[PDB]
């Protein structure tokens, strides 16, 4: 069927997760363990959860799903035993109450999305915190919200970050968040990039992605900050630098990468030419104020599938995409499969790490140990038959010497 | 003179430098202490002495340079009262001495290159001890056997690793370490690089460079390494990764990047095709090992200027670029006049940081403290005309919560 | 109205025909003339019909339409007076039949797609060419036949080459985007193999080293191999390059670029795409026990060997326009027509270039619409 | 020897010469023949010298060398039977007799420099044109003349211009290169001027754009400003421009692209360059109070509002080979006096260009000495 034809595309490209399987199926070392996941469900993080079963876990799974889609590749995951609640899940409510069946299932581990779980574990379903043992989070969003936890002490389990890794670095976010983000955006609308003026609120991992895709669109760049060294960054990498309430005079797209709250006020809204475009790539839907939006509005109407436009006191008509929610999930390409099967990789390992050593840690965010990194590292030159060298004993007392 | 007209090309172009002398020179901080260093002697640096010297340090210097060369701007130097010992330091026992009469002045504070005075302060001139009160050293080199001589408890007085920053990441050090690195391999031997085999030993920050910038050249490139991580990065980049053993077969060029020793064996050696060509772009002369050439060769001869021709038992010649040692600095454009320009903004303010909180601080290697990261960032920001945005109450409270 | 809301949609993003309207709707220079039209039906081409309706024009359209699903835009242009001949054009026989509707109208001016109507006025009703004055082509296939037409000696009506303009433009970049879209396969630390290195493989090889991939490069031809040898690429035989390939991409104009023997070389899961209807697929079908589509625009055949292959777009060029193109495209139309209208008794049966004066208007207007300002040359300069 | 080393360590990276030596040293197709040069005299031209007089040919070379720096590659090749006339060639005259002390050996095949051999030999040596039997030039100049002299119907012998060859390709990259080398400045976060959109100034625009630079286009061309929009930089016209440049590249093809007022608006420190005698520098030297040498090809210029500007390399275009270049140059003139020797008979005097057999055998050689294997087309093919 459909489902399974997703999941066996993806299952040839992810040698990492294969390679896991093959080494831990057999021992099964999450064997009556059950592990939550938030995840937006796709046929990737669907072999995600299959490599969990294929180790022993229990999988249960809610899928933020807003697009209404991928029923299928939930429906192939049932067949294999595995539970996942994705269905309706643009209504935010239903979103909750699906995180909330999750928790009801008692997990041991969780494989958190923005913190979403783990928050709710300790502010409203405290009876979780018995059973579980850890978490593994891998956005900047999620870490965030659950240092905050840990910051006012209430934090009551070990997280590992695993967004830590050495390995963000190693791939250009321009071809996965910068390209899927531009597809989403160039399909929603059908507008020329080439020519325009783009302004992104952040250039932090995923900022920097959507500017330099813009950029290699053919697109005049202007980058918003708070942090003086990345401002320095994106000047350095031939781009614009000025406060939002200059940028948004020019704008033509002004796209949201902060992992913060009201990065466009009231001003800045009435600012913006006729016709100009917004858009989020942040976790959470607060980024572009749509509250602020619907109040000062004096007409709202759906423009096309997926654009809202909003006609202010001013005169002027905004369009916003995807109801200021993340733009770029809805069509399953948000990052290559590879690379993908690499933070997985991680993600797994980080699960493991936490099965064997959660009693020795403390209820405290946790960088990715860095053992972890260099073991899905090696995992993945051996998968390419590619052989490095070794230290001799010479070296290896040379690197720990003065001279 | 020409020394003259050498620093005043680039102090046009150092406004970090010049707005830290507005901020500070009337003012004195350094006032009765004495700053020694270990550079290479150019322009640049020697715009960091004049700085030094107007916050109002005596500033004593030891110029490794086996060059011969800028001897005008050691002369500039005398005539503002900065004391530089430079001439015949090709010479290793002379760069020794020079470095021994730095330590004569009993520094207060050293900015050191790859931990030279300070290890010799540790080893052989204790009595310096007493009143040395802080370290600033830039290079991977330095790090490494500062936190040795941590590791091994003989460190006493505080050091700050300057290569933490925040902005290494910044530049792309191809047009930096690799644009020099290649220009002087060009000047030394006239060979092309497109259409050749280019192996680079060690993919940090200078293997990296030197390799991005050899692929620009049109060279087919190989890279080298012992960390799984940095080879998967080498990969991601498009170059082929294999054991230096395979690498030396087919090699034109070998470069060594690493900071360690022996990273060519003598049977690697007997390995090069007749008319390879090493080079070192690592701190010290020993990564390829010129002990070695000198014992096995039949016959050695200097070839051309800078290149010395060892003839093999095999019957096969394998030339040699600088004697081993580090390549690109002799022609005094290692790096862009404003990347020094922030490189040596950081090390002043090190200095500034150490000066003002060193009774405070343990013997220890500390990371450059991220507020000096952000001061410089800052610094630049402003002297751009740049402005960016400042975070809400609101904004604030967001990123503490776990909303 | 969805038709309507659609084309609201694009008025908004289409300056240059908007300033067109502004200009000439009152001079109205097409009145009493007709625009007989065969376009892609829906609401960027609904715009161009709807500018020059303002400009005075009758417009009659037929869209070559497979689908139902741009009827909403038809069904608005029909309530703005416009005639519209699109509904059922899936079938061959009832296209042509539209086009045969479109010529009873008896065009004054014709914007053709493939030069459809006018070899059809050349050929089978001659009686539109007393009143058809010009035609404006823009498609490749339209200005091939429009010029073979006119090398025989059978062309009647002045014609203009739209497409043959400085703004063409309308790469490697394009060949990877599409890749990428339609696989979801990371392109770093891949061996690519490019087949040909001409003006197009080069391209292909260039940007995906730039994406992290290792190249290889196959020619026939020693110099374009020096070529990529200089460039930082890998050659050799082809037949040792499908050994280690995750992409081959053929970029080099042959028949049969790869052999039965080297697809049986091919890595499981390699991927196959062309950048002629030959390059790689008839030996694919011919050498596979099984065919099944794998994902959308990605076929599996599955090999005697065991290992499955995947070909990207049927072996079609794996390399349709925003909106603000479509307004800089249908500007040129629409000026073209324009100077038909005005010189067509001053021009010859033949087929021109589109005039170099049309070109810098629009560029013009274009920056004007922008904000722009540019140098001028001084009398000494020039 | 000094001499002796330069040469042998160039003769150890001249593989088609070595090999062109290995194939034709013992049949010595040029015994009997006297070749004639005029060329830059460095351990390279030395060693297409020397291959020259493998093959059996008697050489006799002029060297245009206003330095003595090569006087012992010089003194080397005289040990070696070739006769070279080289010192004191900093005189123009002294250059002039040079070139007719070659005339006087009455060669037979000349490889040129701007033509000068062979326009001499038919203006005030005629006497020669009884025993020259062809002419290589790979100059640009020299092609320019003695294509010249053909239009004037007085050209007489064959010539080949061995720079009309499908590896001409002997950018963006070299200017930038150039300019980083020269000023030891940061591109990075700089705000980059590019005067002229054509095929060099958008090549230099991309490149500092990669660089990390903010780009600013000015043109005079429509067409050519909105495509540098659509590649993503600012245009605007050049009076505005300079007053925030941190470099102005002038890539424009036309005169006085600074004016005074646009100079006087420059921020000090601003670096130009070209990349004419004419493009920016009269101008300049007007106008300024000072002029300095900054830094090896860097004149400052002090202006009259107490600021100071840059300019590279007196005005010159900003953007001399490697050894394995050289030798691929070498390998096409040696085939191409031996195509000369083989086939002038059948030759009119006329300027030929480079055959392309002679691109092909070289082509295949370097590959050949790179160990690289290609593909061949097959019948059906094709
Ligand atoms: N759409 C997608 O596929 C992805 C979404 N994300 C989400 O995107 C957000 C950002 O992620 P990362 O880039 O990893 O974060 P990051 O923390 O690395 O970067 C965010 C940047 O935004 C800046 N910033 C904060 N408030 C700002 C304001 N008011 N104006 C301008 N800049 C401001 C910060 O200084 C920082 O540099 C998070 O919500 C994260 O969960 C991250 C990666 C992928
Ligand atoms: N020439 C110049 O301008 C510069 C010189 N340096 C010097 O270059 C050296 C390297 O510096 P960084 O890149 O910052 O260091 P780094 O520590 O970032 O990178 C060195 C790399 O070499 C690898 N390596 C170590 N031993 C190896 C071996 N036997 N074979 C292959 N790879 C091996 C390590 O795994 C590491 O990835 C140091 O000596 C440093 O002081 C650094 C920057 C500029
Ligand atoms: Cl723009
Ligand atoms: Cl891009
Ligand atoms: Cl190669
Ligand atoms: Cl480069």
């Amino acid at each position: 069927n459909t489902g399974e034809m997703k999941i066996n595309w993806v299952s040839r490209y992810m040698p990492l997760l294969n390679k896991i399987a093959e080494e831990y199926s057999r021992e099964k070392p999450l064997s009556g363990f059950t592990v939550g996941m938030s995840i937006h469900l796709e046929a990737k993080t669907a072999y995600l959860a299959i490599t969990l079963s294929k180790l022993g876990a229990k999988v249960v799974i809610t899928g933020s799903n807003p697009l209404s889609t991928q029923d299928d590749v939930a429906e192939a995951l049932r067949s294999k035993g595995i539970t996942v609640y994705a269905r309706r899940t643009h209504d935010e409510s239903i979103y909750r109450e699906n995180l909330m069946k999750v928790l009801d299932e008692r997990p041991d581990f969780i494989i958190d999305d923005g913190g979403d779980l783990t928050v709710i574990s300790h502010t409203e379903r405290e009876e979780v915190l018995e059973n579980l043992k850890g978490v593994s989070e891998e956005t900047t969003t999620g870490v965030r919200r659950l240092k905050a936890l840990e910051e006012t002490g209430k934090l009551r389990v070990p997280v590992i970050a695993v967004n830590d890794s050495k390995m963000k670095y190693l791939f250009d976010n321009r071809y996965g968040t910068g390209q899927s983000t531009w597809d989403a955006i160039m399909r929603n609308t059908n507008l020329l990039v080439a020519g325009k003026n783009v302004v992104v609120a952040g250039y932090g991992w995923c900022g920097r992605g959507i500017a330099l895709r813009a950029a290699g669109l053919g697109a005049r760049v202007i980058v918003t900050e708070v942090d003086p060294v990345k401002a320095v960054e994106a000047i350095m990498d031939g781009f614009t630098v000025m406060p939002m309430k200059e940028a948004v005079k020019i704008a033509d797209f002004v796209i949201t990468a902060s992992g913060n709250t009201d990065v466009l006020s009231k001003e800045d809204i009435l600012s913006l030419k006729d016709g100009a475009v917004l858009a989020n790539a942040g976790h959470f839907n607060v980024e572009i104020p749509v509250r602020v939006l619907e109040e000062i509005a004096v007409e709202k109407f759906e423009a096309r599938p997926n654009v809202t436009g909003y006609t202010l006191e001013n005169g002027k008509t905004v369009f916003l995409l995807a109801e200021g929610r993340l733009v770029n999930l809805a069509a399953g390409d948000g990052h290559p499969v590879e690379i993908m099967d690499l933070s997985f990789a991680l993600q797994i390992f980080a699960v493991l790490y936490l099965l064997e050593n959660h009693r020795k840690m403390s209820p405290k965010v946790y960088m990715l140990p860095d053992e972890i990194d260099e073991r899905v590292a090696r995992m993945k030159l051996d998968s390419l038959g590619v052989k490095i060298d070794e230290l001799t004993e010479k070296q290896r007392r040379y690197l720990r010497s003065w001279q």
